[PDB]
């Protein structure tokens, strides 16, 4: 990819920001652009494109056969008992969290038994992230 | 992909931007753009294209054959009990959360048994993101 | 990939950016640009191009075959009690976590048995990730 | 891959920025740039190009046959129990964290049993990583 860009707070090809308490007095900006872009991207010039996929079974004997798949899951426990015993007591309780498979994001491509792939894959995440805030 | 960005306030070209408490006075901005942008993405240029799949079974014997695809999930167990017993007792609870299985974003693309793919995939995310805010 | 940049807070071309408390007086800017960018990513000039897969099975005889794919998970087990007993007494809770299985990104690609792959493939991840903050 | 950089606060081609209690006064900025790119980047040239994979089984006896791909987990526990117990006591807790399996980032690209793979394969992070803040 091409300009992949984070940026925090703030982006421009040419700024004059003027901050807070600030005496601009007689000023004189004078700009003069010639900004040209040329993209030529994921761009194929062929003659003669083939592509293919095959599969042939012939005289064969198959028996007993077991394919699985990836990301299997089996017997998985989760265990999180809270018991709170009082007598005569106080008790306080401010920002209290149990979290258990908590996902925020889950991005799934060509996730199979069997591919065959011509091209092109691409992913991006950009974020800002932030679970707990209690001041 | 080209120009992918993540900006956390503000964007632009050219910003004369003036903030609280200034004096902006006798000011002259003189701004000349010549800003051109040419793309040619994913362009295919072919004489001939041949592309296919092909699946052939001939004189075969199949038996007892199990295919399972991914993702599969058998005997799963989520026990979270909560028990307060109080007894001449004070509780304060303020901003308590018992999450289990919690998910924002999910995107799936060719999640399969058997594939065959021509072309271009693309998956972006882009968030702000905060789960607990409790002040 | 070309141009792929994390920038904490501000990104410019050219910045005359003032601050606080500033006396900016009888400025004279003057600024001449010639920017150019010429891009050719990913570009493929083929004349005769052949790309496949092929599988064959003749005459075999197969029997009692097992084929698991990655990330199997089989007798997991997670168990976190928690147990408060009180008294006559006083107890303060402030920005209590308990976190278990907690996921901010998942990007998968291409997870499989058997894969065959022509061509270009990319992840990019960009962030800020702040997981507690209680002061 | 080209101009992969992390800047902390702030990036500039030219900067004239001014900080507080500042006298800018008086100034004659004269800027004449000429500022060219031209990029090339992962460009076939190709008469011919001939890609495949291919897979034979002939006159063979298979049997009894176990593969098993990567990332294989069995028997795993995780025991974190909490136990409090006060008798005319004070307890005071502030910012307590108990983490189990917490991920920020997880990027898989071709996890499988068997690859074969012609091309380009890139991964890329920047971040920025806070994991406990309470004062
Ligand atoms: C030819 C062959 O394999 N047959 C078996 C059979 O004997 C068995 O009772 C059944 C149960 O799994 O599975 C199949
Ligand atoms: C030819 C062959 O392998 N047959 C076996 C069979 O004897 C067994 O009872 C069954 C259960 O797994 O699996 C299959
Ligand atoms: C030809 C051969 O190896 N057969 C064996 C069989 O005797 C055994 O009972 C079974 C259990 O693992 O595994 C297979
Ligand atoms: C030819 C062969 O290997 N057959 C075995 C069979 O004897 C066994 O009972 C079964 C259970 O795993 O597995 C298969
Ligand atoms: C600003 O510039 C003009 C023209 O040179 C001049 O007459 C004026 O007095 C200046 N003002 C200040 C505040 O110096
Ligand atoms: C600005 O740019 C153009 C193109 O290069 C040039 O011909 C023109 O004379 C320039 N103008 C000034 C004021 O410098
Ligand atoms: C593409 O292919 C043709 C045939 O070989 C060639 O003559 C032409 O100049 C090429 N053009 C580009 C833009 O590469
Ligand atoms: C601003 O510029 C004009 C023209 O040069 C000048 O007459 C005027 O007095 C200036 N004002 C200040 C506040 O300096
Ligand atoms: C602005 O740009 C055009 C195109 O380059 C140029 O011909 C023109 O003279 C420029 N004008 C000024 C005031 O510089
Ligand atoms: C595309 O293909 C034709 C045939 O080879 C060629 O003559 C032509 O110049 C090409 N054009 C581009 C834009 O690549
Ligand atoms: C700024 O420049 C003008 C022109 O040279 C001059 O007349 C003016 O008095 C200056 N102002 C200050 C504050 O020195
Ligand atoms: C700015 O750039 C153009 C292109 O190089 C040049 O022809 C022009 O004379 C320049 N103008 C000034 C004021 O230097
Ligand atoms: C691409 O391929 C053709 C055929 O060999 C060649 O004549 C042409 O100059 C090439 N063009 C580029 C841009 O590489
Ligand atoms: C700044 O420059 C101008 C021109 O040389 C001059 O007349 C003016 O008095 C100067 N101002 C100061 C504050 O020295
Ligand atoms: C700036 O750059 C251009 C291109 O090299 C040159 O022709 C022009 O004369 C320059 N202008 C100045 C003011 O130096
Ligand atoms: C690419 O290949 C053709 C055929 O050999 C050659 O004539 C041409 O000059 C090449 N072009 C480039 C840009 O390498």
């Amino acid at each position: 990819s091409i300009d992949v860009k984070y940026i925090g707070v703030k982006s421009a090809y040419v700024s004059y920001d003027v901050q807070k308490r600030t005496i601009y007095l007689n000023i004189t900006n004078t700009l003069n652009i010639t900004n040209n872009n040329y993209y030529s991207v994921e761009v194929e010039n062929i003659t003669a494109q083939v592509q293919f996929s095959k599969t042939v079974i012939g005289k064969a004997r198959l028996n007993n056969i077991t394919i699985i798949g990836p990301l299997d899951m089996k017997q998985i426990d989760y265990t999180v008992p809270t018991v709170i015993a009082e007598e005569m007591s106080y008790m306080y309780d401010f920002c209290t969290l149990i979290s258990i498979k908590v996902h925020n994001i889950v991005l799934m491509m060509q996730v199979t038994v069997t591919t065959t792939y011509f091209g092109h894959s691409e992913q991006i995440s950009q974020e800002r992230y932030q679970y707990v805030d209690c001041g």
